[PDB]
């Protein structure tokens, strides 16, 4: 499936000026310095998350910080994710800073949740250490991205506990000492996260490693026709067709989802199937050994049935929002929770708050404002919950109705609890700043068309690449010629 597939996490690694001065003022030093922390987090994502590290950039600020870098680990996250977007132009699934200063709290990186495969949000920092330990920060700061939180509700309660304590787990950083390991409860998570449509980017196999080449890592890279993983792996796949990474007489590839005895995949034959209404199923090229990267529906296509908008290959309602932040079990209120208490201007339903004073929803914005969800916890899977659990009862001619709430905090800027942008309010109207707007004032890109008020001239999807994937018989890259093949 999607889970079981290898997944590559295109990294590209930052210096900052004390990381250079850690080493003596060399950048050879360096660099093979962070090529030593990402081969060790690599080994612990090797086998446990069925997930490759693969160091693709490099950059060392040698002469001086092109960004005050901050004791506080968000503000230095914000910082370099600002620097990143509008400096940064080398091609990755994940962005981060190498500090050679210490951060204040115990935490020794921050990185955003389910990060990867965005441009601002794809990135963390991680404090300076050994090399086995900061191996660790990166590690976890990966894993954030990856959509591994460590979910705080199972963990008061005692459901999810580090059975081997192998020198703990990674995502318990209660303990400081060297976890090696992720709990069953952390591999579930980022299942649930691909399974979800995150992590899009993440299929892809890189060639030409920072590294000279080297046959039987399982990486084709300059020279190497082919690569099978290592002579014990190998003979389950590639074995037959990879001889010293030279193919045999009868083969046109060795190992991958599009190569079956020795030879390729037809044209068309799924190699990948959609994991959600906002993905895009993926077929073998019939040229390439490898299943073709993995691209999605644009961010505007509607999912969940009209209850939901596609964002990063994800889906956006108040429903999943709801078990996101409190739990599977846990259900989105009625609308009518909304349509009710946020008017009102309380404590128990608003569109904000100003100068300690809640702001009242116009009728118009009640479906943007304090997230209400049925029957709430009192401990979020993720984040800090600030102050008690809201919990109104309103009749409805038969039927009463729990409308629940509370303010989870990540960034003392953002805060779950409200209506995420980007959900659906109505036909063809999405929330923004706790406001229901039309579509327009997204400005999404599109596709090419040919044919007036049409995706793809009608004849196909626009994917997150901004390309045509035209449906069977259509050609061009606006999907408007007619073309079949039988
Ligand atoms: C491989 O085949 C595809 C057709 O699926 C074609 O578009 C592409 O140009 C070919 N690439 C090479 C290098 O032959
Ligand atoms: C409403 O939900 C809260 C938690 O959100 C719960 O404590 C309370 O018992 C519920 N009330 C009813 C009527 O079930
Ligand atoms: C789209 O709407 C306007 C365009 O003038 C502006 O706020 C911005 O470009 C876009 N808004 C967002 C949320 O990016
Ligand atoms: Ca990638
Ligand atoms: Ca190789
Ligand atoms: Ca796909």
């Amino acid at each position: 499936n999607v889970e079981e597939e290898t997944k590559y996490i295109e990294l590209m690694i930052v210096n900052d000026h004390l990381m250079f001065k850690k080493h003596r003022l060399s950048v050879v030093h360096t660099n093979t310095y962070a090529k030593s922390v990402v081969n060790m987090a690599d080994l612990i994502y090797k086998d446990q998350l069925k997930t490759r590290i693969v160091l693709v950039a490099m950059e060392t600020w040698a002469t001086d910080n092109k960004f005050a870098i901050s004791e506080n680990p968000l503000i230095t996250l914000r910082e370099f994710m600002k620097y990143r977007r509008d400096f940064i132009k080398e091609k990755s699934d994940a962005v981060h800073l190498f500090s050679g200063s210490q951060f204040e709290s115990s935490r020794s990186g921050a990185a955003y949740i389910g990060g990867i495969c965005s441009l601002l949000k794809g990135g963390g920092v991680n404090e300076f250490g050994k090399t086995d330990l900061m191996a660790v920060t990166l590690a976890q700061s990966l894993a954030h991205n990856i959509g591994i939180i460590s979910d705080k509700r199972k963990l008061a309660s005692g459901e999810c506990k580090c059975e081997d304590t192998w020198s703990g787990c990674i995502m318990g950083d209660t303990g400081y000492y060297l976890p090696k390991k992720f709990t069953q409860c952390n591999i579930e998570e980022y299942h649930d996260f691909l399974n979800s449509g995150g992590g899009a980017c993440l299929f892809n196999k890189p060639s030409k490693l920072l590294d000279p080449p080297e046959c039987g890592n399982g990486f084709i890279e300059t020279g190497e026709e082919c690569d099978c993983g290592t002579p014990a792996e190998c003979v389950l796949e590639g074995a037959e067709c990879c001889k010293k990474c030279t193919l045999t007489q009868d083969s046109q590839c060795s190992d991958g989802l599009c190569c079956k005895k020795c030879k390729f995949q037809p044209m068309g034959t799924v190699c990948r199937e959609a994991v959600n209404d906002c993905d895009i199923r993926e077929t073998c090229s019939g040229n390439s050994s490898q299943c073709a990267p993995n691209i999605h529906k644009m961010d505007g296509y509607s999912c969940d049935g009209v209850q939901g908008i596609c964002f990063g290959g994800r889906c956006k309602t108040r429903d999943r929002q709801c078990k996101y932040i409190w739990g599977q079990k846990v259900t989105a209120s009625d609308k009518y929770c909304y349509e009710k208490l946020n008017i009102e201007g309380t404590e128990k339903g608003n569109c904000g708050k100003d100068k300690d004073t809640w702001i009242q929803c116009n009728k118009r914005d009640v479906l943007c404002g304090y997230l209400l969800c049925t029957n709430i916890g009192n401990i979020p899977r993720l984040g800090e919950l600030d102050g008690e659990i809201t919990s109104t009862l309103v009749v409805q001619q038969g039927r009463t109705l729990n409308c629940s709430g509370g303010h989870v905090k990540l960034e003392e800027d953002v805060d779950l609890g409200y209506v995420e942008d980007g959900t659906p309010c109505g036909p063809q109207m999405m929330c923004l700043e706790h406001r229901c707007l039309p579509v327009a004032s997204f400005n999404f890109s599109t596709c090419l068309s040919s044919k007036e008020g049409t995706i793809c001239s009608g004849n196909g999807v626009c994917s997150n690449e901004l390309k045509c994937v035209c449906n069977r018989h259509w050609i061009g890259s606006d999907c408007n010629t007619y073309f079949p093949h039988n």
